[PDB]
């Protein structure tokens, strides 16, 4: 079989409407998937779904970008595209005329992870396995070899990682089991959103920690006497044992934000998320030094794994978040997981975005069969929003995300909610535009 | 006056047909510009030109995310941008929306520089002046109203930067004497593209020479060998009294750049430009602390002002480059440009792309001017291709390159070059990829 086109959708979804998704930074996010299809000559199942999450504008450049990658794949074998997909990412990341635009950040980058995304959604789908199964089975040569290291001498070598991976071949059955069995660990954001009402964030605090979350995460960073304010209620709402995380998407400086958590530390805070840009690694580190023991962490912008070796190297994380679509897909994720472990930082990733937590759980889930077998002091983000538009949903049961099951990276979307959202001659947009 | 359009041309120059620009990351690049005229009703000299400097694939990508940026600026009075250059700005850079595609970083990012620059170039124009004396006329207040402090508290606050202003005041005058009577130091890189025979490499550095240079620069990274024995030419050829800069383009990780620039060293080595990737802060910071005192630069792809903020914090550089395309446009130069004056940091602007050479010398100018007052400590890179492009060329006399003295950024680029080099439906490319 062949690959015979690469199709893209600029899908945009109205969560502004209701203001779901709002933080600080972000007062108005409207969802959307810059959607990619990978499709081959062979039966309908036999395809690869990928895509880029972004809030509303800029989804048609980042369709654009992603749309732009055709001719680097169109032709394909698709036997040769899934036996070595540390190959197929090369010959994307590598095209150095591309790397120009990044080099592996941005609009550019996050295309070319989507697409090798939607390469190991099709490896998947052709091996029968959702995807977790399908990373966590491969064997510590075949997953280091999907792995860039360049830039990474200094903290990860092919064969510090390879150590990895085969000290923990002996438990990778019993850990599949324990997953199958009990689920991972999950934590809400949906309560918490900026443009929400007080008595909102009470109501909706209240029925997460009733729907088992033990943890919820609060959008703070536009005004801190709202900060303070919203803070009391949602701990006075959920009780001193749920955990309670707040975002600040980062609005501030180092300086302002030391002294704003002083002010929300008496909450009881599981952890300050992206104080600061970015990019800044010395800035996370001095926030990190000045309120510590509150914990720090930032990464669902981190732009790609020499950053993440940054932020592991000058300790300015107490925990980091992955991202299944901001960096160069799964290959670029596994060498940011495997950092993470040797380096004994806890990873909480991030699924704030549609279509992240279904994306999202796939990497978590491999980490804890094949890299840390640690889930149980960490958990993944979720968020409540627009599942209905995936053909394989999460489900989540006492606050616990249970185990894919269905072939794929569960990425693959309803193609009625694609011909509703499509922007802008989408049903509901050509109605909303009028 | 109101622009009423924002058009964007997709121009791409045969480049690799020599190998022109060619190094160790980049072996064939084909130098382009994703070109945007702000477009108002006034006069045909009252427009505003920029251009997002790439290298061939990509440029499609980068000139759509530039048009993405009309609903943003069409329609806005003219007075009204070229009064406010930090608002204008700001429109652009804080649009939560567009920043989820970087934030301020890769196309996106570039785009919104490129929209910005030619704003700076309508409001020069407007002035009647070179983009130079534009920015070292403004006062100390309305040049801080350009800046975005965010993110920079700790390094750089509004009241240090006008101190640093307001001190420079005083001699402005005087420099601008001194800058149109004398030039401003160069050196060239035309000599030294890897993909050039070593016959070719020779006779071009010597030429260098003849022409006044008192700096050249070598491409080197792929084969140490091969980097030994051009280095051994070159430096025959050049005498002992000419500075020699070697460019790595980002190829090393941080061990074996140390023990490549060991075998280099003995060839009296001016400074080693990206000896590793552009986001690694601590990686040229260790890579420098092994090779003392030979000096280390990066600049380029350096994404925007915070990650420069942490190159000086971490001293992790001996002298940075700036690029004029690279970043957030002028505003975004400024703040870096007085980070480096603060930290006492100099600044060889990067100038290897079409048009750079153009646009980057306006901003070298406007800092001797207005911010350090010092030019004989460094240099303006200088490439020998695709001037005749372009309505005001730069013009180098004895190594040296001449004030501009028309208004404007020097973007303008010939009608007759956008319709040959246009891609793929020009001239030029319509015969070549028949
Ligand atoms: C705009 C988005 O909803 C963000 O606020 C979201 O990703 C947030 O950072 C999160 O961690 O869930
Ligand atoms: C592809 C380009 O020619 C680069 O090699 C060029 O920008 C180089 O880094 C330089 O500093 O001139
Ligand atoms: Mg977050
Ligand atoms: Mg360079």
């Amino acid at each position: 079989r062949t690959i015979i086109a690469l199709e893209t959708h600029d899908v945009r979804f109205p969560t502004s409407r209701e203001l779901d998704g709002s933080d600080a930074m972000n007062p108005d996010p409207d969802y959307s998937a810059a959607y990619v299809v990978l499709r081959t000559d062979g039966a309908e199942d036999l395809a690869g779904y990928g895509l880029v999450f972004t809030i509303g504008r800029g989804n048609d450049v980042q369709t654009a970008a992603v749309a732009a990658l055709a001719e680097h794949v169109v032709g394909l074998s698709v036997d040769k595209v899934i036996a070595d997909l540390g190959a197929f990412a090369r010959r994307l990341t590598n095209d150095s005329q591309l790397r120009w635009l990044g080099p592996e950040k941005g609009v550019m980058h996050m295309a070319i992870g989507a697409v090798i995304n939607a390469a190991w959604d099709l490896a998947a789908r052709a091996a029968n396995k959702p995807l977790w199964r399908f990373i966590a089975e491969l064997t510590p040569e075949q997953l280091v070899d999907t792995i860039d290291f360049r830039y990474l001498s200094d903290a990860l070598t092919r064969d510090e990682a390879l150590a990895i991976l085969r000290d923990a071949q002996p438990q990778r059955a019993a850990r599949t089991a324990t997953l199958i069995e009990q689920g991972y660990p999950a934590y809400t954001t949906s309560p918490g959103w900026l443009g929400y009402s007080d008595e909102k964030l009470v109501r909706l605090a209240k029925e997460a920690v009733a729907d088992g979350f033990r943890t919820i995460k609060l959008a703070v960073g536009a005004n801190v006497q709202d900060d303070i304010r919203r803070c009391r209620l949602a701990r006075a709402a959920i009780g001193p044992d749920i955990a309670m995380a707040v975002d600040a998407n980062q609005r501030w400086d180092v300086g302002p934000a030391i002294d704003w958590m002083r002010q929300l530390a008496e909450f009881d805070i599981a952890w300050i998320e992206e104080p600061t840009s970015p990019d800044d690694v010395l800035g996370h580190a001095a926030i990190r030094q000045g309120i510590t023991p509150v914990p720090v962490s930032t990464g669902e912008h981190t732009q790609n794994r020499v950053v993440f070796k940054q932020l592991l190297q000058a300790g300015a994380v107490d925990l980091i978040q992955i991202d299944a679509a901001r960096v160069g897909g799964v290959n670029e994720n596994l060498a940011i997981l495997l950092l993470a472990a040797k380096f004994g930082v806890r990873v909480f990733p991030h699924a704030g975005g549609v279509g992240l937590c279904e994306l999202v759980q796939h990497l978590a889930m491999a980490d804890f069969v094949a890299i840390t077998g640690k889930m149980e002091d960490r958990a993944i983000e979720f968020v409540d929003h627009l599942h209905q538009h995936f053909l394989d949903p999460v489900r989540i049961q006492h606050g616990r995300y249970l185990a894919p099951e269905v072939p794929g990276f569960s990425a693959e979307m309803h193609p009625a909610s694609i011909a509703e959202f499509s922007y802008p001659d989408g049903r509901f947009w050509v109605e909303d535009l009028a």
